């Protein structure tokens, strides 16, 4: 009964790095960096959407292959072309980056509607993700913690 | 301290049926409709990967636009002929569906790798599916609960 409470006390008062995905180890695109190839690496590093940085590492939005899809119709370039235009043009900015002094509450409500939050400073650098799978892994540390009383 | 524990262990035991969406509110795709038709609607329904099930509602698999472009692109075939050929052909059947009777905490175990879970009956009838947005919903009027106190 007493332990349990502030388990979750801890868990809802904790700081957002504990389940941060750093910037090292989320897969990324550079804006300058070509569509053909991001086409190409999107379909090697399996995900359905990643992070687009600046070479300062400053937080521009997000890309997926249906993003680089959507730009070559709507604009009707052909595939040469594309390998001569960079991300910038074809980014979506629709997902709002939060801060990384988030509360795990904001991060909850938040990470409801989003597969991953990217996570900025208050300076916008890039600092990784916060995806629906670190928050139920952390879930399922909690449970666990539970199951050994009764 | 009291309250909490046992909010926990009616959670923990609960139903798989509190957290489904139920097969009439899950987009799916019947396995003799053509593929043309299917990379079309998935493109209207906007969903990444729907269920794929028999005319009787029987779980075959689950399809993605993926899926539809690997195909055509492993069999060379042409656009006209891929309107011509059926779901079946290209199903994905990677995703091992879960029982309806289900305990939660397999649920939990599970659903930290997929985004959903096809639910099927002991005679393989589409149920419906349990997505990570129901159980990260579920978890945050658990917590709502718990403010409640302190
Ligand atoms: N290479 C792999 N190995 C093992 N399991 C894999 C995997 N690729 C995908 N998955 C599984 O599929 C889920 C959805 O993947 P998706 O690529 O659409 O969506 C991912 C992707 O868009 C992004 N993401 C996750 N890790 C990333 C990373 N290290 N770098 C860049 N983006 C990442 O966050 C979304 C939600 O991620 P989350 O981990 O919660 O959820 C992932 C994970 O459970
Ligand atoms: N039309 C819409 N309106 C509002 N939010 C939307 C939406 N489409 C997608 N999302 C958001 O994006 C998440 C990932 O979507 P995705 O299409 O890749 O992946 C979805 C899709 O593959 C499948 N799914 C969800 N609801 C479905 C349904 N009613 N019929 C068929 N498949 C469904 O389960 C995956 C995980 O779903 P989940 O709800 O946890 O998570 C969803 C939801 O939070």
């Amino acid at each position: 009964g007493s332990q349990i409470a502030k388990e979750f006390e801890s868990f809802l008062l904790s700081h957002l790095d504990h389940y941060l995905i750093p910037a090292e180890d989320v897969a990324i695109f550079v804006d300058t960096h070509n569509a053909d190839h991001v086409m190409l690496l999107l379909a090697s590093n399996g995900f359905s959407r990643v992070p687009v940085i600046t070479k300062e590492k400053k937080y521009v939005g997000t890309i997926s292959i249906s993003d680089i899809m959507a730009y070559q119709s709507k604009g009707q370039l052909t595939d040469w072309e594309m390998a001569q235009t960079d991300i910038v043009e074809m980014v979506n900015t629709k997902i709002e980056p939060i801060n990384e002094a988030a509360t795990l509450t904001a991060i909850m409500h938040k990470i409801v509607d989003y597969p991953f939050l990217p996570v900025i400073s208050d300076q916008n650098d890039f600092r990784g993700i916060i995806t629906r799978k670190s928050i139920l892994k952390a879930i399922n540390s909690l449970l666990h913690d539970f199951t050994d009383e009764y």
